[PDB]
This record gives structure tokens, C-alpha cells and sequence, in this order.
RNA sequence: GAUGAGACGCGUUUUAGAGCUAGAAAUAGCAAGUUAAAAUAAGGCUAGUCCGUUAUCAACUUGAAAAAGUGU
């Protein structure tokens, strides 16, 4: 009667599995709803969702931005304009007008050709004379003369619309904007960043020599010159690079693996800083702040060589002239058959594309380079083609560096000047000034008026808001404390609290504390090495951290443990080298206010962390400038700017009432204060927070469904597949007769070993590698990087192994198989014979560690096996394994670590059981179980139930089936375990307490729970233990597993050819087209930009995105008779189309063309709609005009099971004699080869018809036919994409190259069968389009 | 580990920047070029200095919609 379902959760699948009491997959006959002549089809319910990796709202967000700056920037020029009106109406009544159309063509236009004045001679003279707007701005700001009113406007509006950065707060002076001030900031910060080598910044005239009208590599070498302590290749020659425009490589200053390569001047910098600063702590973000800083003012001093600006750009025209006047007339000298190439040619990168083209700057001066390098006669051209001030642009990509301070500089310049000829400039150029000046506040938000679920201010007034009256209409209050109830993330440890700035005080404290209490100090005076106690921590803070930043080892044993414990030789074993943790904030608000007595208080501790919280939560002057109305008599008001100025950004993971404000129920201790001072032992953050002894972990315990989604900590991609999977749940509980289960068990789907292997082999006598060679191509094969890591020698025995005869040794665990399922190498040694390691049944023999200890401790220095691993190599030291050991193992193997597989499990727990007894408990109708992914996969590999992905979908749904049977298995042969699996408030029962100090009640001896699916249990003796043919659980007489029946279940089970495998249909969301406008053309196929813009002169847009295709039926006009032929065509529906289609799609469709539409036979048909053929082939619709493959090939689990075996002739098992048996059952059936193809090939010439690349591969795969059998077998795993559901793709077999087959005709779905699938493919509709026609 | 607010600078597309000599023209010889306006998802009603590329979506039935139903 009962039953469970199985499901394995992903972010591009979902499997489900639904199972009985003998675990046995129900079949059952569905109703087939449509039209066809099918009413029933026998299913098995088993089977697995697929559907395309859900997306983030980044991109979607970058253009909601960008949409918004456009907007506002019109909305200035509009301002701009609105002033002007009237005194432009008296000069020139249709200047604006020509303005708006300065677009059209001069057909479509109103007014007269020329924009600015209204007659060619005007305006040619106007281009003649200034042939930049620059020169006209400088005209403009540096004469006296009455000027044009239009002139007036069109620089103003060059100003307005492009009005410069904002980086720079305040006025412009030195001390933020000059080479210099900004150099001696960055060693500043650099200095304090270390203090130990630090950097002198006083001889050294930087200024002059940074902004040199010299190449960037220079001005690098004449700075790392003028310092004879660092090197052009060291950090800080590296952030000068950085800073001047170099591509600096960070790998060799901080020793990563992987390069990282820093530039200012890149879209993707700040992610490869991000990645940077993963790496390397956050202890250097405003060092790299400050180079960039650094850099922009070297740039802003690179283009302003009054009106600066306008000059150097009216020089770099005159310098544009000259070298190109230079340029042809020598190009013409000595080579005239390229000069037509060169000045004419616009599909060649040359001026003519560096013009006309659209080449950038590099690409032109790649294209040019050799040229001039040929000519001979281009010395000084060849010194201008760097440096970039060569053929220059006036706008370029540079231009970012300019503050909007110069630019509302020459905008006041010529407001002054004609101030006087124009009474309307004079009384509005404060009004203008405003316009260029304002910016709308980070805490703002969006001028809305209730209609934006992005925004949140509020209005003091009824007005529309302007520049002008912004600051009284407004509420900054308001809206900033709006801003701080929306910024808020709350802990996912403690929901409703939010978190604590990444940079406040008690977040300091507590990171410092977690990593001090895990110190143990060891001397000769002590017997071994324990933690520091709760006054050695207090002490080293209190001298050491609120003293110094950074804390040194030296620092650490000489100026405390010298110095207060007497202890002269110290060995620490808790942190090395440094210290990662450190007080920042604490140090720089200290050198900030210099009042150590509000510092250590205590009672101001609130006060401060209030303080830091508005620091880091806005960047706004004025509202920054509001959090001193508390603190304003607290503070001396010197001090208080400095404070002002200083601003944090980041935030933490932990609320403060997890931190300080929860506590133990019995103890009284919050986990600060438990984790400050503890008794011997120590106790983290890792292990307070799950651990059952304490308070903490039922505490952290303590809405719709999408809420409950979307306040999950995970990818969109997952959220998406764990909806899929409750909406899964929901169907196979409406399909079992709405009666829910009793089980639901979820599962949630390198160089530096050569590193590793080089450094430590270095550490010792490396005449190991010289003797032997090795590349990482030899890569890591077990036997071989144990035989490295063990300097060629044997863990057990003194003896000097063999290369050449590696077959014959054998790979040891340390912790057996028997107690724990780990093969890593942290658990794995290499000997001639596993015998060697003793005869008991725990760790090695004390015989052996006795003998070989030494040798283990000399491999532990150099790194070779970790803390870990000597650890357990030498634990019959110690007596063995004991069962705080075994327990250990058990929560190993069984626990879930990830978080949201707990709230997952959560979810389907709160919508399962909804029903309350007598009293007020949750009566707990269905158990929610999770498994761990090494169980079931284990579970495959040790029963030969192997997985081979390549084959088709149906792995999912295996795994779902699989993940049934070990949970539910699990949940009864070890209820008692139930608190560390199962979801819910159960009995936690001390695992300690259910193993057996000694064989022969209790669970198990043997630690690894799943021992139980075994018939014997080898032992690391060899002895061969043996277990009952039936396994039962004793204090309730269940039968959990039939060793003889249950295994041929599943076999079965697995060898089922009918999965449902469907893949989700959907509508296609996004942009309307490529985003790239496209030059005007002749064709009725580009997009109008605007409403009115006709493509063919304007130009427009090209291949737009299909939101989902159409069947209509209906008739059109044929023939100059415009008879009507009766069509069934396939229409795709464009997502720009779609709203309009959707709104009314009859007008759609016949002003498309159609006439006499069917309506009731318009069908919609997402992406990946289904249609089944002849001989059950199937296509899916990935457009309305191509196809992909439909179909699953189902292969014999014997096939699928050979082809692992034979692809992974390297076996690396538990066993070898096994083994080499695996290896016979591959070589005995060589028949399994001819078979598979036959198999593949039969599948292809029925449902994908691809004649030729079949004809091709079983050519390219018989000619073969004698090369080895594990080739051929990977091989064949290659071939399977040519079988393989989805797109069609390219693939190799041997050395023959099958390009993919595309399906580029749609029309043959047009008399398919439409195959309508629900979530689990169980209830079908199928529509028979064939009936469908014109009468 | 997702989600959000502010701003810049490129790019691109049309248009304005009279091309000149011969030759009747076709077409060849040459002169040049660096800038600007405008748009920057079509658009939307809720008309905001707002919103418009995420999430969500088999079929059928009932609903304006949330969403309920339908198949041993």
C-alpha cells in the first residue's frame, strides 16, 4: 500500500522515483487525453525533468541602469533647453526644432538642411572655423566678444549632456586630484599595509615623472628607479604598472596557482579584483583603490596638457594634422600602391577605417606599425605611436578620468562672459550651474510615484521633481531610513536581525577570537599542546592587537611569551606565519580620533558600532554629515571631519544577537562569550553552533512558497530546479491517489599536485624526480603520485620501491573500508604488500609505526601527507580507533553539511505535514530524509549498478530510484539515527552510545552503516567476515534488506527501457534582437529603431528573438488572381511581436497576411514543444525552423556496465583481485563492442536520420576494430552524442571529426503528433496536427 | 548567495560638415578626415525625472486575477 518517493535535485534536471515496500517501481496505466486514436499507456514511475539553467538578474539589471541614465541625461538637456527658450525664440525660432531633427533624412525633414544656422554658408563657415566643438568652447571661455546665443547653447549642452565623473566629492584642489598627493596616499596606505619595509615617499619627484609625456614602461622604469629598495617586477612596481595603464601580473607577488592579470581600463576588472582580493584577503582593497585613484590623475594630467581642456584637445588636432599631413605625403613618397589601401580603403584597418571604419586606436596602430617600420623615413611617428597621444580622437575612452568640476569650470567661464550681453544667463546661472551639478543620492532611490518595485522614497512635496526644488521636496530622512529597512540582510542564521557591517568593531573582535582560540602552545616545560586559556587571549589582544595591525609569530613568542610567560623557546602549532585576523577599523578610527579612553569604554562600544554602521551603510556628504547630530558634543569638532571623511564598504554574515546576544539556556554564555574563555579544550564556531549538547543548535532552528524559495541561499539556477521539484512532489502525490508517502528522500547533485610534489620532494633528497622524470601528463594515476609523495619508498617496510614494477604493489587504506568509505589519497598509502601494515583489523600494527615513524614525520614536514593523515598513521600509538572516532564516522558518512539541502528538506517538510493532534504537536505523516551523494554513489560502484552520464537522461532518474531505496533502507535499519538524517525534532540518542566497544543490542561494530547491503565484509587482514543473507532490525523485527531478491529488484529497476524523460517548455524571454544597430539597407527585414524611422534610410535592427512559435491555419492570397489557397503554416511569435499578438492575435495574424484564421486552432508552441512521428522518432522545436533530436536511447544495463568497466581499464577499486577480473570480464566479451554499434546504429537509421555521419563513423569504428578494447570503448562513449537527446553537436571519434547534423526543416511537425507533457511525462494530451487543415 | 540604489566614458546608427580638377559622361587623377545633434531595447499607463531583457509558464475546464479543478 505505502509508498516513497526518491528525487535527486539539479540545477539543470530533476529525477523522481517512486518506490513500494519490496522497493520495487509500480507500473500503472495512464488516460491519454487529444485526439488521437491512443486512450492508455502503461508507464513506470520512474523518470526525470530537464530544463535550461535558470538566469540572474544582473544583466536584466545593467539595463534597467542604463535605461535610467538615458532618461535623466535627456531630461537634463531638456532642462537646459527650457531656459533658453525664449530669448532662442527672439534669435532663432526654429533652432531647437532643427535640432530634434537632426536625425531625419533631409527629405523627412521639416526645416532647413543645416541645424545650427540655417544656411550653408553659415554653417560652413562655423565648421571651418572651429572644427571641434573645443575650439568653439575656448572661444568661448578665453574672448570678450559677444558671441551667437546658439553658440552659447551648443556648448552648454556639450557640457551638460557629457558632464564628467563624480568620483571626486568637493571641490578640486591637490590633495585629491594631483599625481604627486596621490602617490605619497598610496605609499601611505602600502607602508601602513606593512610598515615593515615600508616606502619612503620623500625623495621622490613622482609628479614629474609620471605625468612625462614619455611611454608608460618608461615613466615605470623612472619610478621603480628613483626607489632602490623595490624592484619594477615587486607589488608596488606592479600598482605603479597597474596605475600608469599596464597589465600587471599578481602571481609572482602573491604566490597563487592560477595568474591574475589587473587592468584599469577593462570592463571586467572589478570581477578580477574581486577574484584578487578572494585570494588574497580584504586587508588590500583601498591599496588597490588608491592605485586606481592614482591613475585616473595621472590620466586627467595626460589630457589637460580658462579652458585646459579644450586646448589640449585643439593641440592634439593641430599634432592629428601635422602627422597625418607627414604621413601621407611620405606614404605617397615611397610606397604610392598602399596609399589607396591606406586612405580610401574602409574595410582595411587604416585612417580610413580608423575613420570611416570603426577600428579602434590599437587596432590602427597594429595595422600601421609594420608600415612605418618599413618606411624608415618615421622615427618620431614611431616615437608618437605610444605614450597615446598619437592620430588621437578628442573622444576617446580616457575621457572617463575628467571630474564634472572642470567641466561646470568652463561652463562657468563662458556663463561669466556673457553674463552681461544676456540678463537671461545672468539671473539663471546659478539654475544652470545645477542642472550640471546635481545628482541624484545613493539612498534615494528613484523619483517614483508608487508605480516601481524597485524604489522606496518619499515626497514632502506634490511637485515633480527638479535640480532645483530637490532638496526641499525630498524626504532625505524618510527615504534613508526606507533605504536602511531594505538594505538589511538578515542572518540565515537568525532571520528578523540583521547583519553587522563587514568592518565593525564586534565583527573584528569575534573574527580574531575564533581564529586566536584555535592556538595550541607547546613548550618542553609542558607535556603536550593545548589552547591558550581565557587570560593568555585577553592578553595577547590586549597588548598585541589594540597596539599593532599586522602580529608576527616574532612578535608573538619574543614580545609576550618572553616577555610575560617567561617561556624563552616557544612552538606554536595553531597559526602560521601571521596572523590572517586583524582590527583595521579599530587601528584607523584610533589614528583617526587618538582617544584610546572612548576606545576601550566599553560602554561607547554601542556608540561606535552605530557609528561604523552609518559609515559603512551610506556614501552621501550630507547624510553622513547628519550622524554627527548625536555625536557631535562627543567628539571634538576638529576631529569630526576626518571622521566624516573615512568610509567603509562591505558587509558580514552574522547578525549581533547571534554573535553576543544569544546564549546557552543552561550555561548563561553566549557564544562570544563561550568561545573568549574555555576549559582546556576549545570549542569553535564550527562546533558550537551543531553541536546537541548546547542550546545554540535548537535555537538557530527557530509564508508563501515562493518566499520560502526565494529566501534560500542559493543560485536562481537551483531555486528554479527546487520548484521544479516540489511541483514534481506535488503530481506523483496527485498520481498515488492523493495519498501521501511515507518516506521522501533528496539528494542534492590541478597543478597543485605537482606542487605539492615538487616542494616537498625539494624539502628533502630530490634525487627521487632527477632520477625519475614526470610530467603532470603522467598526471595523477594513484599508485604513481603515491609513489612521489612517498619518495619512492614503502609507507610500512624500509625498502626502496620499484617503478617498473608497480603492477605487483598494492594501495593500502589506513582507516579500512570496513569502518569508513574514503579513497583519497588522505586515507590511502602504497605498499608491496597490504600485509605489511600488521594483522589487526583497526590502523596499522604498533610494530610498524614504531619502525616507520620517523620516516612518516620527515614525509609530514615536507608536506607530503597532511595533519591528518599522520595523525591516523599513528593512532595505534594511542591504542586505535575508539568510539568518539567511530561516532565521528557515522556523522561523516550520514550528515548532510550543505544548508540549503536542510531547507530544502524544510520546504517539503512544512507543505507534507499540515496536520495537529489533540495537543499542539506536528503530527509527522511523512519523513523527509537526506542523503549524502557519496552514499548512493558508492552504492553504485561497490554493486556494479555503474553510471555512465553520456548515454542518455535517464541517469537522473536511476539516481532518483537509488537514493530511494539506500534512504529509505537507511531509515530502517537505523531509526534510532534519525536526528542526523531525517528533518524534524526527534531524539538525538548519542551515537556514541549505539556502537559496540567489542564485538558481541548494538548497531555496529563496523563504523561504515553501509555494510549492511553485503553478503562479507573484508577485513584489512584479509579476513573475510560474513553477514546474514537477510538483514532485519532488531527492537523491531522489520526485514530491511533481502541480499538475494532485493539486488535483482534494482537490477531490474535500472534495466527498464521507459523513463519518462521531459524537458521543460518555455517561452523565450529577453531581449527583442542583437543589440547591434545596423547600417540603413534595402531590406524589409530590419527592425525599426523608432516607430516612425523607416530602416531602409535610418537603418535598424536585425534577427529578433522568438518567444514562442504559432500553428495557424488559414488561407492567402496566390497568384495575380489572389486566389486563396487554404495553408497550415508555422509562424514564430517575436518577443517584440508578442504583446501585441497575445493582445489581439486574429488582427495580428491577418494583417500579417492571413485570412479566414482558424482561432481555435491557433496553437501555442514554446521551445522544446514535442512531436512524435513515424517509428516513435520525435523532434522538439527549438525555433520555427529547426529542430532537435527527441528521442532517448534506451542501452541494456550489461552495454552500459561494460562500457565503464572497459573506459576504466585503470580500475582503482578496493581490491585487486577483483580487479584483474573486471579486466577478464572486459577482455571475454570483445563481442559487447559489435553489438553497441549494432545497437547506436539501428537507433540512428530509425530516429535521427543522419546517413551520412553513421556511414562515416561505422566506417572510421570497423576500420579500427582491432585497436585495444578500452579505446574503442571511449571512444564509443564519444558516439553516443551522436544519439543524444537535444541539439545536435560535433563530436570525435578516433581521429575522425563527425560535424553535427542539423534538422534545419520544421515543416514535417506540421503533420506530427503534438505530445502535451505534464511535469512527470505520466498524463499526456497528444493532438494529431495531421487532422487538422483547410476544408 | 542571491537581490537592490547612484554616476561616468566609449561604441553604434542616421543627419550636418558645399569635395575639387579634367572628360559630354561613364570614369579616372587629386583635396580631406579628428566634430556635433539625436536615438540608444519598439514602447507602456499607472503619465512617475516611473516602468519595459530576472523569476514564473504542458493540456483542458472554471476565474478579471491569486488560483482552484480534470486522468483507477
Amino acid at each position: 500500500k505505502k509508498y516513497s518517493i526518491g528525487l535527486a535535485i539539479g540545477t539543470n534536471s530533476v529525477g523522481w522515483a517512486v518506490i513500494t515496500d519490496d522497493y520495487k517501481v509500480p507500473s500503472k496505466k495512464f488516460k491519454v487525453l487529444g485526439n488521437t486514436d491512443r486512450h492508455s499507456i502503461k508507464k513506470n514511475l520512474i523518470g526525470a525533468l530537464l530544463f535550461d539553467s535558470g538566469e540572474t538578474a544582473e544583466a536584466t539589471r545593467l539595463k534597467r541602469t542604463a535605461r535610467r541614465r538615458y532618461t535623466r541625461r535627456k531630461n537634463r538637456i531638456c532642462y537646459l533647453q527650457e531656459i533658453f527658450s525664449n530669448e532662442m525664440a527672439k534669435v532663432d525660432d526654429s533652432f531647437f526644432h532643427r535640432l530634434e531633427e537632426s536625425f531625419l533624412v533631409e527629405e523627412d525633414k521639416k526645416h532647413e538642411r543645416h541645424p545650427i544656422f540655417g544656411n550653408i554658408v553659415d554653417e560652413v563657415a562655423y565648421h571651418e572655423k572651429y572644427p571641434t566643438i573645443y575650439h568653439l568652447r575656448k572661444k568661448l571661455v578665453d574672448s570678450t566678444d559677444k558671441a551667437d546665443l546658439r553658440l552659447i547653447y551648443l556648448a552648454l549642452a556639450h557640457m551638460i549632456k557629457f558632464r564628467g565623473h563624480f568620483l571626486i566629492e568637493g571641490d578640486l584642489n591637490p590633495d585629491n586630484s594631483d599625481v604627486d598627493k596621490l602617490f605619497i596616499q598610496l605609499v601611505q596606505t602600502y607602508n601602513q599595509l606593512f610598515e615593515e619595509n615600508p616606502i619612503n615617499a620623500s625623495g621622490v619627484d613622482a609628479k614629474a615623472i609620471l605625468s612625462a609625456r614619455l611611454s608608460k614602461s618608461r615613466r615605470l622604469e623612472n619610478l621603480i628607479a628613483q626607489l632602490p629598495g623595490e624592484k619594477k617586477n615587486g607589488l608596488f612596481g606592479n600598482l605603479i604598472a597597474l596605475s600608469l595603464g599596464l597589465t600587471p601580473n599578481f602571481k609572482s607577488n602573491f604566490d597563487l596557482a592560477e595568474d591574475a592579470k589587473l587592468q584599469l581600463s577593462k570592463d571586467t576588472y572589478d570581477d578580477d579584483l574581486d577574484n584578487l582580493l578572494a585570494q588574497i584577503g580584504d586587508q588590500y582593497a583601498d591599496l588597490f583603490l588608491a592605485a586606481k585613484n592614482l591613475s585616473d590623475a595621472i590620466l586627467l594630467s595626460d589630457i589637460l596638457r580658462k579652458a585646459p581642456l579644450s586646448a589640449s584637445m585643439i593641440k592634439r588636432y593641430d599634432e592629428h594634422h601635422q602627422d597625418l599631413t607627414l604621413l601621407k605625403a611620405l606614404v605617397r613618397q615611397q610606397l604610392p600602391e598602399k596609399y589607396k589601401e591606406i586612405f580610401f580603403d574602409q574595410s582595411k584597418n587604416g585612417y580610413a577605417g580608423y575613420i570611416d571604419g570603426g577600428a579602434s586606436q590599437e587596432e590602427f596602430y597594429k595595422f600601421i606599425k609594420p608600415i612605418l617600420e618599413k618606411m624608415d623615413g618615421t622615427e618620431e611617428l614611431l616615437v608618437k605611436l605610444n605614450r597615446e597621444d598619437l592620430l588621437r580622437k578628442q573622444r576617446t575612452f580616457d575621457n572617463g578620468s575628467i571630474p564634472h568640476q572642470i567641466h561646470l569650470g568652463e561652463l562657468h567661464a563662458i556663463l561669466r562672459r556673457q553674463e552681461d550681453f544676456y540678463p537671461f544667463l545672468k539671473d539663471n546661472r546659478e539654475k544652470i550651474e545645477k542642472i550640471l551639478t546635481f545628482r541624484i543620492p545613493y539612498y534615494v532611490g528613484p523619483l517614483a510615484r508608487g508605480n516601481s518595485r524597485f524604489a522606496w522614497m518619499t515626497r514632502k512635496s506634490e511637485e515633480t521633481i527638479t535640480p532645483w526644488n530637490f532638496e526641499e521636496v525630498v524626504d532625505k530622512g524618510a527615504s534613508a531610513q526606507s533605504f536602511i529597512e531594505r538594505m538589511t540582510n538578515f542572518d540565515k542564521n537568525l532571520p528578523n536581525e540583521k547583519v553587522l557591517p563587514k568592518h565593525s568593531l564586534l565583527y573584528e573582535y569575534f573574527t580574531v577570537y575564533n581564529e586566536l582560540t584555535k592556538v595550541k602552545y607547546v613548550t618542553e616545560g609542558m607535556r603536550k599542546p593545548a589552547f591558550l586559556s581565557g587570560e593568555q587571549k585577553k592578553a595577547i589582544v590586549d597588548l598585541l592587537f589594540k597596539t599593532n595591525r599586522k602580529v608576527t609569530v616574532k612578535q608573538l613568542k619574543e614580545d609576550y611569551f618572553k616577555k610575560i610567560e617567561c617561556f624563552d623557546s616557544v612552538e606554536i602549532s595553531g597559526v602560521e606565519d601571521r596572523f590572517n585576523a586583524s582590527l583595521g577599523t579599530y587601528h584607523d578610527l584610533l589614528k583617526i580620533i587618538k582617544d584610546k579612553d572612548f576606545l576601550d569604554n566599553e560602554e561607547n562600544e554601542d556608540i561606535l558600532e552605530d557609528i561604523v554602521l552609518t559609515l559603512t551603510l551610506f556614501e552621501d556628504r550630507e547624510m553622513i554629515e547628519e550622524r554627527l547630530k548625536t555625536y557631535a558634543h562627543l567628539f571634538d569638532d576638529k576631529v569630526m571631519k576626518q571622521l566624516k571623511r573615512r568610509r567603509y564598504t562591505g558587509w558580514g554574515r552574522l547578525s549581533r544577537k547571534l554573535i553576543n546576544g544569544i546564549r546557552d539556556k543552561q550555561s548563561g554564555k553566549t557564544i562570544l562569550d563561550f568561545l573568549k574563555s574555555d576549559g582546556f579544550a576549545n570549542r569553535n564556531f564550527m562546533q558550537l553552533i551543531h553541536d546537541d549538547s548546547l542550546t545554540f543548535k535548537e535555537d538557530i532552528q527557530k509564508d508563501s512558497l515562493h518566499e520560502h524559495i526565494a529566501n534560500l541561499a542559493g543560485s536562481p539556477a537551483i531555486k528554479k530546479g527546487i520548484l521544479q521539484t516540489v511541483k514534481v512532489v506535488d503530481e506523483l502525490v496527485k498520481v498515488m491517489g492523493r495519498h501521501k508517502p511515507e518516506n521522501i528522500v533528496i539528494e542534492m547533485a590541478s597543478r597543485e599536485r605537482m606542487k605539492r610534489i615538487e616542494e616537498g620532494i625539494k624539502e628533502l633528497g630530490s634525487q627521487i624526480l632527477k632520477e625519475h622524470p614526470v610530467e603532470n601528463t603522467q598526471l595523477q594515476n594513484e599508485k604513481l603520485y603515491l609513489y612521489y609523495l612517498q619518495n619512492g619508498r614503502d609507507m610500512y617496510v624500509d625498502q626502496e620501491l620499484d617503478i617498473n614494477r608497480l603492477s605487483d604493489y598494492d594501495v593500502d587504506a589506513i582507516v579500512p573500508q570496513s569502518f569508513l568509505k574514503d579513497d583519497s589519497i588522505d586515507n590511502k598509502v602504497l605498499t608491496r604488500s597490504d600485509k605489511n601494515r600488521g594483522k589487526s583489523d583497526n590502523v596499522p600494527s604498533e610494530e610498524v609505526v614504531k619502525k616507520m615513524k620517523n620516516y612518516w614525520r620527515q614525509l609530514l614536514n615536507a608536506k607530503l601527507i597532511t595533519q591528518r593523515k599522520f595523525d591516523n598513521l599513528t593512532k595505534a600509538e594511542r591504542g586505535g580507533l575508539s568510539e568518539l572516532d567511530k561516532a565521528g564516522f557515522i556523522k561523516r558518512q550520514l550528515v548532510e553539511t550543505r544548508q540549503i539541502t536542510k531547507h530544502v528538506a524544510q520546504i517539503l517538510d512544512s507543505r507534507m505535514n499540515t496536520k495537529y493532534d489533540e495537543n499542539d504537536k506536528l503530527i509527522r505523516e511523512v519523513k523527509v530524509i537526506t542523503l549524502k551523494s557519496k552514499l548512493v554513489s558508492d552504492f553504485r560502484k561497490d554493486f556494479q549498478f555503474y553510471k555512465v552520464r553520456e548515454i542518455n537522461n535517464y541517469h537522473h532518474a536511476h539516481d532518483a530510484y537509488l537514493n530511494a531505496v539506500v534512504g529509505t533502507a537507511l531509515i530502517k535499519k537505523y531509526p534510532k539515527l534519525e536526528s542526523e538524517f531525517v528533518y524534524g525534532d526527534y531524539k538525538v540518542y548519542d551515537v556514541r552510545k549505539m556502537i559496540a566497544k567489542s564485538e558481541q543490542a548494538k548497531y555496529f561494530f563496523y563504523s561504515n552503516i553501509m555494510n549492511f547491503f553485503k553478503t562479507e565484509i573484508t577485513l584489512a587482514n584479509g579476513e573475510i567476515r560474513k553477514r546474514p543473507l537477510i538483514e532485519t532490525n532488531g527492537e523491531t523485527g522489520e526485514i530491511v534488506w533481502d541480499k538475494g531478491r532485493d539486488f535483482a529488484t534494482v537490477r531490474k529497476v535500472l534495466s527498464m527501457p521507459q523513463v519518462n524523460i521531459v524537458k521543460k517548455t518555455e517561452v523565450q524571454t529577453g531581449g527583442f534582437s542583437k543589440e547591434s544597430i545596423l547600417p540603413k539597407r534595402n531590406s524589409d527585414k530590419l527592425i525599426a529603431r523608432k516607430k516612425d524611422w523607416d530602416p531602409k534610410k535610418y537603418g535598424g535592427f536585425d534577427s529578433p528573438t522568438v518567444a514562442y512559435s504559432v500553428l495557424v491555419v488559414a488561407k492567402v492570397e496566390k497568384g495575380k488572381s489572389k486566389k486563396l489557397k487554404s495553408v497550415k503554416e508555422l509562424l514564430g511569435i517575436t518577443i517584440m511581436e508578442r504583446s501585441s499578438f497575445e493582445k489581439n492575435p486574429i488582427d495580428f495574424l491577418e494583417a500579417k497576411g492571413y485570412k479566414e484564421v482558424k482561432k481555435d486552432l491557433i496553437i501555442k508552441l514554446p521551445k522544446y514543444s514535442l512531436f512524435e512521428l513515424e517509428n516513435g522518432r520525435k523532434r522538439m522545436l527549438a525555433s520555427a525552423g529547426e529542430l532537435q533530436k527527441g528521442n532517448e536511447l534506451a542501452l541494456p544495463s550489461k552495454y552500459v556496465n561494460f562500457l565503464y568497466l572497459a573506459s576504466h581499464y585503470e580500475k582503482l577499486k578496493g581490491s585487486p583481485e577483483d580487479n584483474e577480473q573486471k579486466q577478464l570480464f572486459v577482455e571475454q566479451h570483445k563481442h559487447y563492442l559489435d553489438e553497441i554499434i549494432e545497437q547506436i546504429s539501428e537507433f540512428s537509421k530509425r530516429v535521427i536520420l543522419a546517413d551520412a555521419n553513421l556511414d562515416k563513423v561505422l566506417s572510421a569504428y570497423n576500420k579500427h576494430r582491432d585497436k585495444p578494447i578500452r579505446e574503442q570503448a571511449e571512444n564509443i562513449i564519444h558516439l553516443f552524442t551522436l544519439t543524444n537527446l537535444g541539439a545536435p553537436a560535433a563530436f570525435k571519434y578516433f581521429d575522425t571529426t563527425i560535424d553535427r547534423k542539423r534538422y534545419t526543416s520544421t515543416k514535417e511537425v506540421l503533420d506530427a503528433t503534438l505530445i502535451h507533457q505534464s511535469i512527470t511525462g505520466l498524463y499526456e494530451t497528444r493532438i494529431d496536427l495531421s487532422q487538422l487543415g483547410g476544408d
